[PDB]
């Protein structure tokens, strides 16, 4: 059974998950995403090393690839990091000038989401900006623009493509008792207050085994920040014990404002985290025990 459409009979828009190219040309991941989940990410084909390696010279074919077929195969589209610390090239964290930065976070906003306007449901604008004692991270965009870049990504963001929903993401925003996951509501709801169009929060759950339990917890406070959406992205579990899963899936249930659920890949060997078995397809690309815990945990 498709825990896409079962998620979707509860209510919820989408169980997703993140892909690219050559997972769906390879083993049985096109066919599993066709059957079973509805909507995809691309799993590094969007990111600013992958898009923009060189200032001003974009490279979308992998993106466009996986935008394509989404398309053809009825798949809602989420995308991201548009702005974040990772996969950054070098060429970017060495800019000093303030105005520079501006534009080319700017010109990398708006020439990703131009390109697709209209074919994506969520954009993940700004990503881990948080350090764990919920101060900003002090990544180029923060000591070369000032805590300004986020609401300035964002209003840029939502000028390229106004149908898009529009999130914040972070990670360790798994516990209600973590400074980083309250830090991240309070910002959110001063930001919205400030007219800033965050539509949602996203928490990238890479978790470790035991961990679901307390998202139950944890995605209520994050709901309480007040944007129209949350939602649960990245999501592994090491051991992918079916407890973790289920949690993890009643959370969502269980919060109004949250729309879906991503897995970081389908099948195991695919993970980064291949060893710890995360995911919820084996190498054979059989459904796990913490996939058909899912189905029946989603069958008053
Ligand atoms: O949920 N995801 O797996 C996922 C993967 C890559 C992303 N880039 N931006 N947001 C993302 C979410």
């Amino acid at each position: 059974q498709s825990i896409d459409q079962l998620i979707k009979a509860r209510g919820k828009v989408y169980f997703g998950v993140a892909t690219d190219q050559n997972r769906l040309t390879t083993g049985k991941n096109a066919a599993i995403i066709k059957a079973d989940f509805g909507m995809v990410w691309p799993e590094n084909s969007m990111f600013w090393d992958a898009t923009e390696p060189s200032q001003g010279n974009f490279n979308f074919a992998g993106a466009d690839y996986l935008v394509n077929w989404a398309q053809q195969n009825g798949k809602l589209i989420g995308a991201g990091c548009l702005v974040w610390h990772n996969f950054l090239p070098s060429w970017v964290s060495s800019i000093t000038d303030k105005n520079t930065l501006i534009n080319v976070m700017k010109n990398h906003i708006t020439t990703l989401m131009t390109r697709y306007k209209g074919k994506i449901r969520t954009w993940d604008v700004v990503g881990e900006a948080f350090n764990e004692d919920g101060s900003l991270r002090q990544n180029v965009f923060l000591n070369v623009i000032g805590e300004d870049y986020i609401p300035i990504a964002f209003q840029t963001a939502r000028a390229a493509d106004p149908n898009a929903k529009l999130y914040i993401m972070d990670y360790n925003l798994d516990s209600a008792s973590y400074p980083k996951t309250q830090a991240i509501v309070n910002r959110v709801k001063q930001w919205r207050a400030a007219g800033v169009p965050i539509d949602g929060i996203g928490s990238q759950m890479h978790l470790s085994a035991g961990q679901g339990a307390g998202v139950l917890q944890a995605l209520p406070l994050l709901a309480s920040a007040g944007t129209p959406e949350v939602s649960i992205l990245m999501l592994d579990v090491a051991g992918a014990s079916p407890t973790d899963y289920v949690n993890v899936v009643n959370a969502c249930l269980n919060v109004q404002s949250c729309v879906g659920i991503t897995v970081m890949g389908v099948a195991d060997p695919d993970s980064a985290f291949a060893s710890s078995t995360p995911l919820l397809f084996d190498g054979n690309f059989n459904p796990k025990p913490a996939y058909n815990a899912i189905v029946q945990d989603l069958q008053i």
